[PDB]
């Protein structure tokens, strides 16, 4: 069962200004995901601070980066706090229709794209590098999810029967056919080392077989 629901105006807006402008500097795609986990993470955290049963659905803090070059996808996860079925229909969490607004006003006005964190939106960063992005997410007051988007105006979600995720969210990054460099090893640790050498939750990189 799959409902499928049009983005609001702005927010394809956005997304059609990521997809079609011409910009080099993509990589910082990774370092937005990754401060979107830390955030998670911070939230489960502080709400564990006061209620310990927070983490029943999981103890270990942290973000996991896994390339697959067989199925074209790099995909980052986090055990941080997750999103309800609410907060994916709503921008996946974001105040994406005044942060789009903001964003775009920088932009005419000096800006580029990689600023986009500074207005809340780094998660659409995705479709710099990415044809398709899915998204599964489990938060401890809601079932586990599946939202998905290439873009074109809609996205859908769906209740996931994959495997449990205990809490968390995992973004697959269905990459385009130009951009597999973000599948190798040497280029995944750069750009972490780069971008992301202040996030305080361990950074695993998986290898492949
Ligand atoms: C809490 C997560 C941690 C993790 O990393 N994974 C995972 C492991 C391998 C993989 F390919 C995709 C994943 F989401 C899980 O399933 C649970």
């Amino acid at each position: 069962e799959v409902e499928t629901f049009a983005f609001q105006a702005e927010i394809a807006q956005l997304m059609s200004l990521i997809i079609n402008t011409f910009y080099s500097n993509k990589e910082i795609f990774l370092r937005e995901l990754i401060s979107n986990s830390s955030d998670a993470l911070d939230k489960i955290r502080y709400e564990s601070l006061t209620d310990p049963s927070k983490l029943d659905s999981g103890k270990e803090l942290h973000i996991n980066l896994i390339p697959n070059k067989q199925d074209r996808t790099l995909t980052i996860v986090d055990t941080g706090i997750g999103m309800t079925k609410a907060d994916l229909i709503n921008n996946l969490g974001t105040i994406a229709k005044s942060g789009t607004k903001a964003f775009m006003e920088a932009l005419q006005a000096g800006a580029d794209i990689s600023m986009i964190g500074q207005f809340g939106v780094g998660f659409y960063s995705a479709y710099l590098v990415a044809e398709k992005v899915t998204v599964i997410t489990k938060h401890n007051d809601d079932e586990q999810y599946a939202w998905e988007s290439s873009a074109g105006g809609s996205f859908t979600v769906r209740t996931d029967t994959g495997e449990p995720m205990g809490r968390g969210t995992k973004v697959i990054l269905h990459l385009k056919e130009d951009q597999t460099e973000y599948l190798e090893e040497r280029r995944i640790k750069e750009i972490v080392k780069k971008h992301s050498q202040f996030i305080g939750y361990p950074i695993t990189l998986f290898v492949e077989k």
